[PDB]
C-alpha cells in the first residue's frame, strides 16, 4: 500500500511509526509540515498516516497495526499484552508533560518535577522489570524497545543523568540503535531537538 | 479458562471496560475492589492499578488488559484495519478522559471546567462526525470502543449533564451499548459509586 506520514518536523509522537518502516523496510512518504491543515484531520490531532487514501490517527493505534503479524509483534497473546503495557506506560509519563505550555516558569516547575521525582521512579520499575533479560518482552526484540529507546533519547535531552544508575537500560537503548535498519535510520533522520 | 482477580478501587473509573469485557464474554473473575492501597502497590511492577492477574501473572494497563481479553472476540474489530480504528478510538477517548487532574482543589476544578467547557464539546462534535450517522463507532456490530465510549461519556456526563444536547447520534449510541444483554445485565448489577 501507499503511505503517508503526516507529523511535525519532529520525532515526537511520529518517530515509533518510522523505526517500524524503517526495520519492516517499508516505503513510505515522510511529510513533514509546516493551522489549517488542522482543520482537516478527523480528531483535529498529528500525526495521521494516510493508507491508500484512508485516514488513520493515533500514533500507537498505528504502530500496531503495522507491526501485526509481524516479528516486532509479541511472540504470544501475553507477550503482545506485555507489550501494549509497556508502550502505555511510556507514552502515559511522556503525555505528562506540558510541551505546549506557553507560560515559562509553569512550564519549568512541571518538567522538573516530573524530571526529578517521577522520571527516576519510573526508570527503576523499567530497569526491575527488564532484568537481566535481553528485551523487554520475550526472547527479541518488539516495538516496545523500539519506544524504550525514542522515549528515553527525548528525556535524556532534558535530564542528562536519567539512566546513570541504570546501565542495563543504557545498553537496551545502545541493543536498539545497533539494530542495522535502525542504526541507519538514525544516521540519516533530520537533526531535531525533540 | 484461567483464572482472573482483577484489583482496582471501588469505582468503575479505568477498569470498567475491564468488567464490560468480562461480562460481554460471560468470563468468570474476580472483581477485588480495595487501607489496603500501599501493600498492594508496593507488590505491583509498575505501582499503578487495575491490574489483571492472570493465573497469578500480573498484567497492567486498562487498555493492554482489555485488548488482549478481546484478542479474537467479536469486539475486537473484525480485520486488522479494524482492530487499529477501534485502537484509535480508544486511545482518542482515553487522552481527554486522561487530561482530567483527578489526582490533584482550586487548580483542580479550574482544570475541569475548562476541560468540561472548552474541549469535550469539540471532542463529542469529532465523535459524532467519526461515527457519520452509523450503528456503530467501527464497522457493522459493537466493538469495545463503543464500550468504551459509552463508559467514558457516563463519567462526563457526571460532571457536564448537558455533553450530549446537541448529539442526539451519540446518545442513541449510548443507549444501545446499555441494551446489550450482558452490559445491561452488569450495568443493573454493578455497585453504584458516582465515578
Ligand atoms: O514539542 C512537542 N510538541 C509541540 C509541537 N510544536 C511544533 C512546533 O510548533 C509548536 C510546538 C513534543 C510532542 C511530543 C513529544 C513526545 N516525544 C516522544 C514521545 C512522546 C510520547 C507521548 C507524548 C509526547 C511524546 C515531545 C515533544
Ligand atoms: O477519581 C479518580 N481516581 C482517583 C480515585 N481515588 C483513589 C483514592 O480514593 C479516592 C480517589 C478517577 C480515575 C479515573 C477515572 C476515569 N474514568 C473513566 C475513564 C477514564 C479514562 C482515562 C482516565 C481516567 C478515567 C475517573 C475518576
Ligand atoms: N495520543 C495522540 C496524541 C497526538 C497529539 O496530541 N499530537 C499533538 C502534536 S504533538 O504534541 O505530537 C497535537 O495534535 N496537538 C494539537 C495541535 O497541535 O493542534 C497520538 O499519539 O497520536
Ligand atoms: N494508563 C493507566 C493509568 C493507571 C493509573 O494511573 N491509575 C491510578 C489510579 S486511578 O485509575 O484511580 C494509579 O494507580 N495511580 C497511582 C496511585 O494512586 O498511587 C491505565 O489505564 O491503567
Ligand atoms: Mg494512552
Amino acid at each position: 500500500p501507499n503511505y503517508k506520514l503526516t507529523y511535525f518536523n519532529m520525532r515526537g509522537r511520529a518517530e515509533i511509526i518510522r523505526y517500524i518502516f524503517a526495520y519492516l523496510d517499508i516505503q513510505y512518504e515522510d511529510h513533514r509540515i509546516e493551522p489549517e491543515i488542522k482543520s482537516t484531520l478527523p480528531f483535529g490531532k498529528i500525526p495521521i498516516l494516510e493508507v491508500d487514501g484512508l485516514t488513520l490517527h493515533q500514533s500507537l493505534a498505528i504502530a500496531r497495526y503495522l507491526t501485526k503479524n509481524t516479528d516486532l509483534a509479541g511472540n504470544t497473546e501475553m507477550e503482545q499484552c506485555h507489550v501494549d503495557a509497556i508502550v502505555d506506560t511510556l507514552d502515559d509519563f511522556m503525555s505528562c508533560f506540558p510541551w505546549a505550555e506557553k507560560k515559562q516558569d509553569v512550564k519549568e516547575q512541571m518538567f522538573n518535577e516530573l524530571l526529578t521525582y517521577n522520571a527516576p521512579h519510573l526508570m527503576q520499575d523499567l530497569d526491575t522489570y527488564l532484568g537481566g533479560r535481553e528485551w523487554l518482552i520475550g526472547n527479541s526484540v518488539t516495538w516496545a524497545d523500539f519506544y524504550w529507546e525514542i522515549c528515553s533519547t527525548t528525556l535524556l535531552v532534558f535530564k542528562p543523568d536519567l539512566l546513570d544508575n541504570h546501565p542495563r537500560l543504557v545498553t537496551l537503548r545502545k541493543k536498539v540503535q545497533a539494530i542495522p535498519a535502525v542504526a541507519n535510520w538514525i544516521k540519516r533522520r533530520p537533526q531535531t531537538k525533540l
